[PDB]
Parts: C-alpha cells; sequence; structure tokens
C-alpha cells in the first residue's frame, strides 16, 4: 500500500465515522507507555485491525489501538503503540498513520520514545527534549521519503531546520520548572539507529564523538513525515539506560529493563503532557 | 532492467543510428544547468523517452534530453538532466546511462551538480573541484555496485583512489586562473546524502567534524560506475547555500533558491567547460 | 527462502545424514584461506550445491564446500568460502549457514577475514583480534536482523556487548606468545563497509577519525546472527594492506594482492587455529 492522499483519506473517513472526533492534537506513546490513555475523557477506542490499511504492532509494549477523546478541553488522537522500521514494514506503512492524522485535522504532534543515553550526564529515568537529529538511515539512502513524492502532502525537498518547534520545547521546560522536576529535563540531539541490535560499545563511543546525546530506533521517520506536511512536533526521550557507562561496567541492556523504566515514569509523563496540551496556543 | 552489456548496446546503437555521432567526451548538467546545450554545434537532440530503457527525469530543473554535436572541435554527448536515487530508481537504472556512454566511445566525463557548502569559507555562487568523496550509502550497503558484477565493464572490486583525475583538476584551475575567476574556485571532499530531505543542522555539523567540504544527493553513483569501466572524471559542485551559516542564522533552503543560483552562474560554467573540452589531451 | 527453524533443520539433517558428524566448533575461512581444510582428519566434503537452500559462492578465493571431521580431538564444521552482502544475497541467505551450524550443535565459532588496516601501525601480513565493531549498514537500516524475528533462535533485541568473547581473545594471544609470533598480533575495532568498492582515501581518513582499526566487507552479519542464537565468537582479520599509507603513496589495492597475502600467511593461521581448537574449554 502507498501512503497517498486516497488511502490516507479512506482511513481518516473510517476513523471520523466511528469516533465522531475531529482532533487538533496527535500523540504517539513509546515502548511501555500508554497511561495517558486512561485520562482521555469521553474516549473512543479503535483497534488498528479495523482501520483500512493500518499495520499491526508486533513489539512488546505497543498496544495496537487508536484512542480519541478530550484532554484539557482539547480534542486529541493517540497512538497507543507505534510501528518501527526494524519490524520489516516499508516506508509507506510507517508514513501512513501520520498522513491519516494530517487529514483528521492534526496540527501539533507530541511524540514519546525510550532511548539509550549517550551524553555521560544522563541516567535511567531522565527526560530529553529533542532539539535535532542525526538520521543515519537517511544519509545512507533509506530515508522515509525516498520514492515518488506525494504532492498533496508536501514538497519534494523538505527543510528540517525547524522540525522540532522551539516554542514547544520552551513550553515543556516551563511546566517542568513550575512543578519542580526541571532537574530531570535535558535537551539533546537524537541519533536514529535502524536496529534491532542495541548499539555495540564501539558504536556508542562513536556516537559520543559525533555529538549525539541519545540514540534509539524510532521517531525520526514520523518526524520527517510530519514536517513534510506542516505538522508541528515536540519529541521527548525517556532514558532507559546510559549506554556509555553500561559498556564500561559490563552491564547488559534488555527490553525488560526498558519496559520497567517506562512503567516507573509513566504517571509523571502523563501529567506533563496533559498540562502541555492544556496550555497549547489556540492557533 | 539490468545495466548489462546487451541492454547498454541496444541503447547505444539507437543513439548512434539517430544522431550519427561517435563522442569522446560526456557531460552531465546538474539542477537548473543546461545553457551549454545552446553552444553545441551541429546538434542532435534525442528525448530520453525515445531511447530503449532510458528512465524519465522527475525533478524540476532536469530536462530529459540527450544532446550530441561538436564543441571546441571535439564530439560530445550531454545529459540535459540527471537521475537521482531519491526518486525511487534502482541502481541499475542510475548506472545504465553511464554504461551507454562507455559503449558510445566516451573516455572523459565532465560532471556538474548543485550542493550545500559545509566548509565555512564557501558561499553561494562558488565552485568546488571535487577531489574525493564520502559515500554514506555505500558504507551502509546501498552502493551502486551491490549485486552480480557485469564483467564486460569492469572488476568485482574497483579501486577509487584516482576516481577524480588529478590532471583534469589542475587543468580546470589553470583556465580559471587564466581568466581571473580563480577566487571563485575551491577544492573539496563531497559527501553523498541519499536525500530527499536537506541535511538537518546537526547532520551538517557532523559532516563538518568528519572532513567534508560539500554535501549533495547525486554524483557519487555515476562517478563509481564511470571509474569501474575506466572513464576519467572531472566533477564540479556549484554551491547553492552554506548549510552551516544558514543553520546559525535560521535561514531556510529550498529548491527555488537552488535553481536561481544555477541560472546566475550558468553562462560562466558554460564558458569554462567549453575551454576545458577544447584543451583536453587528444589521447 | 527464510532463515527459519524449519529450513535450517532441513539443511542440518541433510548434513548430519551425509557426514555423520555432530560438531561442537564451527570455522569460516576468509578470502583465499582454506589450508586448514587439509588438516581435517577423517574428513567429509559436502558441496554447497547439494545442501538444501545453501547459496553458491561467487567471489574468487571462496570454494563452496562444507568440510566436517576431527581436529585436535574435537569435531568441527568448516566453511571453505563465505557469502557476502555485496554479492546481492538477502539477509536471510547470509544468515542461513550460521543457523544451520546452531542446529548441528556448534557452540564456538572461529571466523577469519582479509581486511584493510586503518591504524597506522598495521602492515600487510599482520593479524588483528577483533574486540568490537562499527556496523555502518546496521546504523543505516540494513541490519541483518531487520524483519520478523525468528523466535526459536533468539530475542527481538540482542545485546552485542560480549559478542567477541574476552577469554577466547586472551587464549588466542597466549598461544601466539607461546610460539613467539605475538609481535604479529594486535587487537582492534572492525568497521563493516558494505562494498564492493574499496574505501576511498577520504573514507579511510574518516574511519581513522572515528576509532576504527580495520575495515572489511564481511563478518559483522555472521557475528550478529551467532550472538543472537548464543554462539561464542572469535574473529581474526589478516591485514591485506594499510589503506592510510597506501593512499599517501598513491598505491592501489586489488583482489590479486589480497589473495597473495592470504597464501603467504595461511600455514601459520592454520597452525594457530588448530592449537586454539585443541585448548578450548570442554564446556
Ligand atoms: N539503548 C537503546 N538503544 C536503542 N534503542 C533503544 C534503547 C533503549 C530502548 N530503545 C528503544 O526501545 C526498543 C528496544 O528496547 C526499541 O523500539 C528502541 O527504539
Ligand atoms: N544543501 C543541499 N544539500 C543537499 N543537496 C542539495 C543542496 C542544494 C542542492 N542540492 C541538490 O539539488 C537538489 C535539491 O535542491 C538535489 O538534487 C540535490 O542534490
Ligand atoms: N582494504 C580492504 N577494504 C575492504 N575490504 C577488503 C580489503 C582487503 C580485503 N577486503 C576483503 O576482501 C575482499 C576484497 O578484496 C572482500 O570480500 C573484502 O571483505
Amino acid at each position: 500500500v502507498v501512503a497517498n492522499y486516497e488511502n490516507a483519506s479512506m482511513a481518516a473517513d473510517y476513523i471520523k465515522r466511528v469516533s465522531n472526533v475531529l482532533p487538533d492534537i496527535g500523540i504517539i506513546c513509546g515502548s511501555g507507555l500508554g497511561k495517558l490513555i486512561e485520562e482521555i475523557e469521553e474516549r473512543k477506542v479503535i483497534p488498528y485491525i479495523n482501520i483500512p490499511n493500518f499495520p499491526k504492532t508486533t513489539v512488546a509494549g505497543h498496544v495496537g489501538n487508536l484512542v480519541l477523546g478530550s484532554v484539557g478541553g482539547r480534542k486529541i488522537v493517540a497512538m497507543q503503540g507505534r510501528l518501527h522500521m526494524y519490524e520489516g514494514y516499508s516506508n509507506q506503512e510507517i508514513a501512513l498513520p501520520i498522513r491519516v492524522m494530517k487529514l483528521l485535522g492534526v496540527r501539533v504532534l507530541l511524540i514519546t520514545n525510550l532511548a539509550g543515553g549517550i551524553n555521560r550526564k544522563l541516567k535511567s529515568g531522565d527526560f530529553v527534549l529533542i532539539k535535532g537529529h542525526i538520521n543515519f538511515p537517511g544519509l545512507g539512502l533509506n530515508n522515509v521519503l525516498v520514492g515518488p513524492n506525494q504532492d498533496e502532502f508536501g514538497p519534494r525537498f523538505p527543510d528540517l531546520s525547524n522540525a522540532y518547534d522551539r516554542l514547544l520545547q520552551q513550553l515543556a521546560l516551563k511546566i517542568a520548572q513550575e512543578n519542580d522536576f526541571q532537574d530531570l529535563v535535558h535537551e539533546g540531539v537524537y541519533a536514529f539507529n535502524g536496529g534491532p541490535t542495541y548499539e555495540s560499545p564501539d558504536e556508542s563511543n562513536m556516537l559520543l564523538k559525533l555529538g549525539c546525546d541519545v540514540v534509539g530506533m524510532s521517531t525520526v521517520p514520523e518526524v520527517i513525515i510530519a514536517c513534510h506536511c506542516g505538522i508541528k512536533v515536540l519529541a521527548v526521550s525517556l532514558i532507559a539506560n546510559n549506554s556509555i557507562l553500561d559498556a564500561e561496567n559490563d552491564v547488559s541492556i534488555n527490553h525488560e529493563k526498558v519496559l520497567a523504566v517506562a512503567e516507573k515514569r509513566a504517571d509523571l509523563l502523563q501529567m506533563w503532557f496533559k498540562e502541555i496540551i492544556t496550555r497549547l496556543p489556540l492557533d
């Protein structure tokens, strides 16, 4: 399936009919997150299997439901699990859900993920506001946009220099200062590693040389598709482990540890995002 | 379609029949260039659509015609637009036109492109004689030569250490000194980014750390196919923008700005290449 | 063909039936190596063409036979040539022979390859015990494990921090000290370049900046598949050339020089590996 205007519209119209929601804000829940979903008011749950051409989640900690409803007076659509390129899906399959969000009316997209810390300061449980990225697949001819351009969504050559909206980062940090957890909040550059192997110790050391603060296997594809069709983005990494110090201590990383960190910070991440949604500009 | 001896020969024989030219020199015009095409004497224009298995150009500023004729007493074949891997074409489709040039008799290939400047010295309108490259797709398993080797054209494992002919660079610079525009001429390393997104600010900063002087989305595939079958290469980047200073000033890049820079320098680039063609060694 | 439990079992059962060997140790011979094959006692030779779904070797210096027998009292299975991703094979085709080894009973895998030296100290004929790697295809979405996970062999997200067993490296170096060729033995980080072009001079210079000691076009795929299914690995590079000093001297590299270096060191590499096999722990 191609992520074109026609197929995106078919999916959006199904969602519109079954949920009756026209959302302004979209949300993506990373590995093991999805406690925000219990706070949605007047909610409607739509399994991905019922949506025309929507792919199935295959990773632990990614529930395949779309949830719509009200949060902080605003209407939202939330992905309770995301798709990843290491699963074997094509760039058209990864791009489709974001283009459905565009046609539903989404103007601001709030993204979460779990990631490894590269910067030596970062420890398990910390948050990183993403301010830029290094797209290793994109440099090496696996960019999500390789192929015919879908002109109804955006330009052949998008500029990514404001992909991570500056005012949204400032707002997120202001709310953290207001509630006295600004000591958990950093800003940083996100490296996209295709995966599914964790970074080797020498790959982590290289990323540190190159100026990356965190590394993970998601997010950059969706961010580029959002930027291409004019959707503003805020992206936050929850740090699962520090890869540099782990390698020095011969400490292993595994997906069970990742899911446990997500469970320990999910309530706070839910509160933070609810307040950001509430304070977003009405335009 | 496979870029093998049989399919390359079919295309070359069509061209030979319709144009009656046996060219020694090949030319590739980058984005928005193609004013050299009006200086071709006794010219023959062949649309790509008429040539067996030739792909169609889909990018603005790339006209899909092959032009043959005389320049400076020598016989040439010029591509009035080029194919790019971000368009969705396979490595066999990108390689085919160069192997057609080989069978037509081409021994020297002169390449142009539009690119972003990484080196802080470079500004819009400058020229960079390419002296080497960093092939990010090739490092990451998307090299143009991955696949069965076509033995009639070259070796399984080509050496690229003289891919950019030293004496051609020296000749190009000598003519620029002769005509007092050597202050516009630099030498540099070209980074191949698959595209189609422009480099993010943090990707540009990384390229600067790694020793690259310019970055673009073309050229390295054709250069490797030429080197594989023994064709000498000169490659020149026309700088569209400086990506490092742009990111610092929050200045955006777009394809319209790219095409305008190409139009402002096209007459000089045409004069330069005509003189290089005229001065090339008769062997 | 998919490298799943069923297809791996079919191949393993054929081998078991025709050879009658249940091997504990697996071996892979790199370009132009394969003199260890004459030292196998009570040996059985099985051409790859007879094994269900085994691919054919297409590179010079890679004989397509599996050899089983006794060495140093232990039972082994040796690949007399290996498959490479630059040949055009899929990640399922490259992974299959390692998963066959797993089902045959292999617990320790000893790997050889020919490579370019990056570290300025390394010269033709030297050996490098590999202690880590930088997987450029893996960073850029061409990891050997992209796709559905084959759960019978290992986890969705493998940790690679002990992929190169520390005690095996120590044992290999101890035997070299015992026999007074420790001056030929180094330790280093291996960069995986997809190929098939040799590294350009500027790519070699970049690898040196990034902390790599050697570069080649193999090994990292098999190492990840082995680590995924719990097989311990020792990997040794035989240095064919120093790419940094070659570029400075305008000295070319070619596959004939590679094969000649392999022939000059094959007897010593055979003796070394026989002694390592003999001294391996019985668990
Ligand atoms: N240290 C790391 N390096 C890379 N990716 C990481 C981590 C930790 C978590 N993740 C993300 O979570 C999943 C793998 O556990 C994957 O979906 C992945 O994106
Ligand atoms: N700053 C840049 N970074 C990368 N590529 C660039 C530029 C500027 C121009 N190009 C080349 O021109 C087309 C995109 O405008 C593409 O064909 C591309 O090759
Ligand atoms: N200098 C180098 N850089 C990269 N690869 C190299 C070398 C030298 C040898 N090889 C390996 O041998 C084959 C190419 O000759 C290939 O199979 C390749 O793995």
